[PDB]
């Protein structure tokens, strides 16, 4: 009938936008009260203006940037339809980075409560289990008394760049043998479980297949570990058992603390047939 | 075998930090190389205490804060576990939000495509719809001339509690009668649709329902409205149809640009028997 003009404090009740985000737009000329009254020299919105504002509002609750929103305003249907479609193009990626984090973390607690619930806790048991992917390397030289953090520097500088994550747990294997003396063993490799390219020659994407497996878990002591080596041969042998794999172990912190202990959680598997 | 030293800047190489987050967690005291030679006074990191930086860079990609960084340090494997239940929460959330966003955008979307394949534009055709829940209001007195864009304050207000978004669309009814001027025609309601409580007594979540409607849509003009409109009536009157309906109509600006000049959508349903 006639147009009507509000007040930056009036368009900020009508939208709901604050009236500093309203000044905001009126400085980066994104929306800009349309009207000033001569005298007063105020400036006013128009109420044919607010419609703009619904397109700013949409666009900045989907966190769209400036440089596309002034972009975006001008375009008609068409392409503002496609403009859309490069947005749930954008939200995506971000649904599927939470998606996988998401994974990665049901996936690393899939293993921390095993762990806890285990059967009984220095005892030899039989439980099956499943391909567990690992990217493995040569632990040449280096044995359970010999391999330092630092030895899985390149192994986990590739976890990450797969899971983001570093590694739940230090694998390492050694052969199945009758060892007497801790120094009778070495490690054949050390590796870290994968959870999900340009991977270098001296390392190995490969697994621990599925089967049955002799397993023994103990917090560690740094003299539990041969004697519950040899009590996983001794009960493989007191059943005439064919182990088909080499000995596959992992130790994992119980905790990442400064202020106590160190405390490794330890569990040495070989499948058996 | 002995213990191994590091600087801060063969720590930064090993694990995959800046010698910039290293100084800063040293700072925060969140990480701390463990030992200072008395000759040289620098401080090196120790082998052993490597393995405390696997907890702090899970978390911190998993854009973990500070104060629960330093919480979850001291956590071992039970509460630990718990710690991330209560992350996997609160991705979650992040994960419902974008999986949100994504359908109120492919739902906006789906409509603008419609506008533009529309089988003919400024012509009349009878196409089956559905359930578009709404939001209502009554337009007392104001007209199809008298409508502002402040009149649906209130009814926006609440779309965007629901959606974040505004509305796709401006909303309007009218009784279907034989009109013959612009002034004969009054709106009864007001409404904007929604696309997903506290909802005042003024208001009115109701919808326009499914089944056969007699659409026309065009590209406004302040003269093709009242043409468009007898031209449905004729189209329902040579055809001895039953109108079961107000008459619907659905304002949608084609851009919102502050450069151009208004340019506008106008569709007009009326559910026939």
């Amino acid at each position: 009938m006639k147009e009507s003009y509000y007040s930056i404090g009036e368009v900020s009740k009508l939208a709901n936008v604050s009236i500093k985000a309203l000044r905001y737009y009126d400085k980066i000329d994104l929306f800009k009260p349309a009207y000033v009254d001569p005298d007063t020299s105020y400036r006013y919105y128009t109420d044919s203006q607010l419609i703009h504002l619904d397109l700013i509002k949409s666009l900045k609750y989907i966190g769209t940037p400036l440089e596309e929103m002034k972009k975006a305003q001008d375009l008609e249907m068409e392409e503002l339809f496609a403009f859309y479609t490069e947005q749930e193009r954008q939200i995506r990626e971000k649904l599927d980075f939470l998606s996988a984090l998401e994974q990665t973390i049901s996936l690393v607690k899939k293993r921390m409560k095993r762990q806890m619930e285990y059967p009984a806790l220095g005892e030899v048991f039989v439980l099956d289990e499943e391909e567990i992917r690992i990217i493995q390397t040569e632990a040449e030289g280096i044995g359970p008394e010999n391999v330092l953090n630092a030895s899985y520097s390149k192994l986990k500088k590739f976890i990450e760049s797969a899971d983001g994550f570093t590694n739940n747990s230090y694998g390492a294997t050694f052969s199945f043998q009758p060892y007497t003396s801790i120094d009778e063993m070495t490690y054949r490799h050390i590796f870290t479980p994968v959870l999900t390219s340009s991977i270098t020659p001296d390392m190995e994407i490969t697994t621990i297949p599925k089967g049955r497996y002799a397993c023994i878990a103990y917090n560690f002591s740094p003299e539990h570990y041969f004697l519950n080596l040899q009590k996983l041969i001794k009960y493989i042998a007191d059943r005439q058992l064919t182990v088909v794999s080499d000995v596959y172990q992992l130790i994992i912190p119980i905790h990442y603390s400064p202020k106590k202990q160190e405390e490794y959680r330890v569990e040495m598997k070989i499948e058996i047939a």
